[PDB]
């Protein structure tokens, strides 16, 4: 419906510029007529999820690369894609004028945008907040009588989640994660630094912390929001480190295991929120498979754990078979779910590199690796940041796919936004990853899935500077003859019957 | 009645620790017979507004510096002393338990505290707000039917003010200042950045803005609050600087003049709040004499201006004589008032330094200089901040006399608080600055005033490391022999008959 | 002449991109024919010192703004224009490939560039150094036996200065300033923080320090480099402030006075380098006229002082007449010289803002202001910086007219470069400022000078958005009919016979 | 012989203060009769390589953890331990007065110190250099006639290396790594950033690069220095990261393979320095086993490779078993060597922390892990750094075992330094690692080795806060009853015959 307005800031590619009256969008989604394929294309030269259609042909000859769909090699089913409603993201989007906010929420949540169906909601404050608070800052308040949501929740976060869900046709899943407990529950009595819960699992500190999860859920339910899942703690391993600079709460894998079996599991079960799922870990994938073994080989903790949540800082490089693979082999029936990714910890590069196609490729390459290793969903960090990559109370800034320029009442959709959307738009909940065999080694990243309805979706990333001719075989329909240009990403869609 | 409990944070002096059940306080004011003085003393070494008495004797044993009171040499009368009830300050005070809230408010407003009689109230949001916002965010409501107070006003600020004035013996004067207008009244359509009101004084926008002041004053009146005065805009020169980060609204001196002439003055006059004073500038003193010349050398703007509000922030750029001194000479009948009497801090320093005696010595030095250059009143910035100098939705650069640690239900009284109190507690409204002649060049800062009742008040600041032997002469009573210790501030008080 | 290659980075204007093979340049300078004027134009829209020529008319009618030259009202003679060869500057330039370096040095020092004839040299380390050092770091070395220049001088700074002088057709004048003494000459024993020279003027500390100036001079002399002037100390006021974060040495005006009278004056006088001039102050003009009074009303110190060096941080708009004016009036025979200026506090935006036209206008506006107040010279801070605005060992980054991108082997010439060039290219040493009378009130900044050969030069800056038609009147020749477009800068040059 | 002089800087432990006349040292090694052990102990509490002796008894009086020496399971033989003589380290050493220089050099290199036997020597500049430079910076010297060593080599590094080897008992092995080639060999003509060599293995550029290694070695031989080994490139994977800030030269594993195969190997073989060993990777352990699989499964490449060099950056991203363990299995005859066995510093901590015991433990823990995974040698990063972690021409990022204060002619020996000496002092070249079996799960890190003379060394690290009672059995001699105190590291030494 509306094309990208490109703007350069001197990096490898362009941003798309949005304001109160204009934002790039899509027409309502239609399926390609049987015997044809749809293609979406984003490129470094500046194409943005641009649509074409082509023929599915009956024959193929040649010694070029062929990707062959294996429709009966069925893997993980998809939960979905989204990002986080942090204090910072909330503050930024509401600093835009009301029509700009709506254009921004449409970009992510609407069918005319990229169909996000996950929103991660911090339980009180994190580094991406402009102050440090909890829901229970009255010292020693074991009954949680002074539990309340600050304006950050009731003025900024909640209203925006309501608006986001309104704009979405897909059911949206809310995920919650706490960074810290009240300081009076903690051995070190602070929001940061080294420290865990006081006492032993089973006891008043552990029981009050469990109950705070339930109060959180109650108070969001008062505002007509329900959660799909909660995590046991954001980055439990961070509060094990002396001088950790922002909000944290340390657990060893053993302490997490015991908290869940002794406190958190039974407490959620006994509540009216018992259908909310629980996810362990919520941390670096390098901590796998050990964390999962400690927790899940204890049937008392296992009964209560729906899934394993993993983080990744994309500026680094951890292998995936060692961690996601082994974890899946050890516990095939416990879902693997990526709850946070970000880039921009890059030290020679600033926090926000406006228009960076490299950071775009980092994202889609990470999504593909995750889908290739059983991961069922993928969640970005902050939904929106400023040109500095904040606000952040500890100046630990990072990139975000949307950047808000408040003085200009404009936002910028970076290549990260489009590289995310090549998945989120075309891979609905229930999509099932299926096999796809390459006929010769190549430099391309590829993944195939089938929608609930039975149709095919393939994403292909080209992180090289050379164009790659390739054909995709679907034995039900024929061949799609295409080229993957260097520095492009494609989504291919077709009906199979 | 209760002494300071000292705590060191590794800076040059101490804070006084207060909590829900304890805070340092004063006995009611009780002053002695003719021929005796009262001294209140604060030292870097740890004394905090400590009281003693001594004689005023017929003969002179001092051979060093002599300050002679000259009651017949009469200057300006004093409006008073206070600070700002910003969203930040209100949120911080209200994060304490009720009894703690009361000790903090008594610390400022009661006679058992330091006797504040002025409160500055922002009109909607500033940087010291957790969110951007105005009282009229619905676009094109030129009649402001949609005008209202959010929760920041009706929940935080308004009851805290009601409680401030219950606690106070002296009448409290309220002062309002806007930071930004609704953004649909603005050129740049943004809450911050370079931009002014749309079009020309007299037009549809300039008139709606003027009516906004009336709507603000009305809304506070429904809540039983009356204002002493308003500023025409907070820091109007700021919103002429491209992408200024905070809520701003740009006026040139000429634009301010015409808005007052054509719109603000005429509208306020035609209202039921015609008694509310109008203050121009509200900005760095470096902009004087010029700003005053532009606005006040126009009879139709000048007839509407009671005063000139000034900020201390950038005092070091332009000196007192050339700015305040010169302005008074040209416009001797328009009062000078320090409306945002606040600090720096320093590029290489933290916003909040707990126990910084320097930051205190800066406060008193600056109040003295002001007093010596015709200034009638002083309004500090935020009443309280958190230990990070927040919350500020942009970035915190400033300290505050009271720092709240919400996690501990404790608040800290900085040296700045006592430095302020050496003036505010003992210079009531209507006190007149009188002469005080040094006999020889010296390093003290000193100022003398006479209370409405005729009794003498003298402040001696020793910003140096060395004890200074001092005599104070009153022609009518005799000689007060004393010592001004290095890094001390003293207030002397005595009956004159 | 090779024209500018424009690039945007999202700011108000473009930069000019240079590399190993291409840099925008000028043709050799030509006098315009008698009866015609030369114009050089730079605009926000993207013109960079474009040459045009027009006619000098015999008469004029209007109404319009008329700037009238007063050839016989003669003011200050110009010393010149240039910038600082810091460690940061030099490390950056030498990180370019040999051919790129030369294009950068040509830009500044060549007649085919912008004609710089000042280079300010730090005497050892400053904040724009990647380590701290002095030339005499052996403790208690009073004889200065281990005085030596490091590679920072011998490998980076010196060879670049040689190459700059080689490229220049004009005589270049070198100006040296120290930030710190050896730590064993200081009271606090550190390169930074609050502290002065130990002992009293006249003693071994003060003598050794004076002899260090001579040793510096000797060492630069062995490398065939001769100095025009030395400052008594960079920002003497800075060493008076506890916690001052980088290299400093504190002098009160009195200590500076006496150091000069007792030590630095006689020592330089007794040396072979007695022809090198001594400039006092080297700090902000807010310190004036007081510093000058204190130093210069002492004939023992006055006899040794050739000039007053002044700094301005351009983000702090503060006047002007009260400092530079009052100073010239008191000491008409002691030149004022601007020895350092920089932009980039704007805490709302970066150190570096690639393509900022605003920062360009701050430079030229400050040069006009200076020139209209008797100032004979203007020196920029760092010649070149990286995109972060360093390196700087204390992260005190600022903007620079040339920015080096080392990974690209490219340098960007910001609008600050050209805004400076409108002066340095066209006002040689010896030029005399003359009168220029505006016929009516106007928003333009303007300044007229006469070249040593009798020809005129006028710079006109338009900082408003509106085009201003205007005529320049010279009695010798007639009228120049022209327009000043909004956000533009022009230099006009004509022969007067 | 001389004890540690301790100084605290507010971190968890102390540094040992050394100056021109005083440094801690050891007595000449002296080992007791069969049945007696020697123990060196360092504690966070303050003990530094403190010596005591004790018996090896017939009866077992302990009932806790038992460690049994298994001299018959024999593993890798040890090459040695050392650090890098960077420009920065040479800087930093040479700013000290000669006597102080020598005490620093004995600290590392003599038997009265910690007996270093490896130095890593960068080939031209790296980040720890005060300028960028290579040895052939004049373009189109394809035959390298203008190849020369600058002053950093001939003035700083080489004389220091000479002096190190005079001081050393043991033969010292020199290891050379290039960071960057001449820029006119690089795709990008920049010293840093994304860029590899130009063209293809075999061509003019690759042949010149390879001859550069021979000219480098040639030049060092005229200075009477010869090398043990070179690495093919320092950190090749970083030259693939866009805008990489440090000196670099990108190689994919396939490219390194081909450059070793076609150029580097053949060229070194044909030369007079054919006995110089060649190590591959020189990069993070996460890159393994893959990197190794690419280069070593090609007999044209592998006939030319002696070892695999790894960095400890970046170790947290990958575990030992999966990388080092798995690489040993696949290629059991290619030795693993830690070439840059250094930090790195947590995003929120300073580069240098004086007295950080935790950083010390990080070192010894990591040397232990390495030894338990077949690693034969170590090179720490910079030998010395200034208290800022410099000079680094890009960014001060890491700590160094010795920190040098040039202002005070004093140097500080950090905990890291004694943790290193617990190994380097007592593990001579040719020591072979042996079995050391734990009787039960425990928390100590322990490794046993056999000297070339068949005597025993065991290092025990206790990273916990609690004392652990410990017995060590040697089947041949008996039982050593001991305690590993919390936060301690022990070295045990005994004859077995
Ligand atoms: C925003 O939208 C489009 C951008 O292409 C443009 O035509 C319009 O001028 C812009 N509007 C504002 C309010 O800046
Ligand atoms: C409040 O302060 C008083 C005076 O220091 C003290 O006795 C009391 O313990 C404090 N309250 C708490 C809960 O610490
Ligand atoms: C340098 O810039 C010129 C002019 O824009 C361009 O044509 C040339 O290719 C550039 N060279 C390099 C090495 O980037
Ligand atoms: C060197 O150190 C020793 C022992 O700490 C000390 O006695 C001596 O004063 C030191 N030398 C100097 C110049 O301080």
């Amino acid at each position: 419906a509306r094309p990208c307005i490109p703007k350069s800031f001197g990096y490898s590619s362009v941003v798309c510029v949005c304001n109160a009256t204009y934002c790039d969008s899509f027409d309502p989604p239609t399926f390609p007529a049987l015997g044809t394929f749809s293609r979406y294309e984003s490129t470094r030269s500046g194409r943005r999820m641009e649509l074409s259609m082509g023929p599915i042909q009956a024959n193929h000859t040649g010694t070029g690369l062929l990707l062959t769909l294996q429709p009966e090699q069925k893997f993980q089913k998809v939960k979905g894609f989204g990002g986080a409603m942090t204090d910072a993201a909330a503050l930024n989007i509401l600093a835009l004028s009301p029509p700009a906010q709506n254009l921004l929420l449409k970009s992510y949540f609407s069918e005319e945008g990229i169909g996000y169906n996950i929103i991660r909601v911090p339980m009180a404050s994190c580094d991406f907040s402009i102050r440090t608070y909890t829901y229970a800052d009255t010292p020693d308040d074991f009954q949680l009588h002074n539990f309340s949501l600050p304006e950050e929740d009731t003025k900024l976060k909640i209203p925006l989640i309501h608006r986001a869900l309104q704009l979405a046709q897909r059911p949206v899943s809310l995920l919650a994660s706490p960074w810290t407990s009240p300081t009076w529950l903690k051995t070190n009595g602070a929001v940061n630094g080294k420290g865990s819960l006081k006492g032993q699992p089973g006891d008043i500190y552990h029981q009050t912390w469990a109950r705070y999860f339930v109060k959180f859920l109650d108070a969001y339910a008062e505002h007509k929001l329900q959660f799909w899942a909660v995590t046991a703690e954001n980055e439990p391993s961070a509060g094990l480190l002396s001088g950790y600079p922002f909000q944290c709460l340390g657990f060893t894998p053993e302490h997490q295991r015991d908290f869940i079996a002794r406190d958190l599991g039974p407490t959620l079960a006994n509540s009216t929120h018992h259908n909310v799922r629980l996810l362990m870990l919520d941390d670096q994938r390098l901590l796998l498979p050990h964390w999962a073994k400690v927790v899940l080989t204890d049937p008392e903790a296992a009964k209560y754990v729906h899934g394993i949540a993993v983080h990744w800082y994309l500026d680094f490089l951890a292998p995936a078979k060692a961690t996601l693979g082994e974890t899946h082999r050890l516990f095939p029936n416990t879902m693997l779910f990526a709850s946070e990714a970000c880039v921009g910890s890059k030290f020679w590069e600033q926090s926000v590199r406006l228009g960076s196609w490299d950071r775009g490729m980092q994202y889609s390459h990470s999504i593909i690796t995750n889908l290739l290793y059983h991961v069922v969903g993928w969640t970005d960090w902050n939904l929106a940041l400023n040109p500095e990559g904040g606000p952040n109370w500890v100046r630990n800034f990072v990139d975000s796919p949307i950047i808000v320029d408040i003085t200009k009442d404009t936002f910028y959709k970076q290549p990260m936004f489009y590289h995310l959307g090549h998945f989120s738009k075309f891979i609905p909940e229930g999509s099932q990853r299926v096999g796809l065999v390459a006929s010769q080694k190549n430099d391309l990243d590829a993944v195939a899935l089938m929608h609930p309805d039975g149709s095919a979706v393939v994403v292909v990333l080209n992180r090289s500077s050379k164009d790659v001719p390739l054909t995709i075989k679907d034995p039900a329909v024929g061949f799609l003859e295409t080229i993957s240009p260097g520095y492009s990403i494609h989504t291919y869609l077709w009906h199979r019957q």
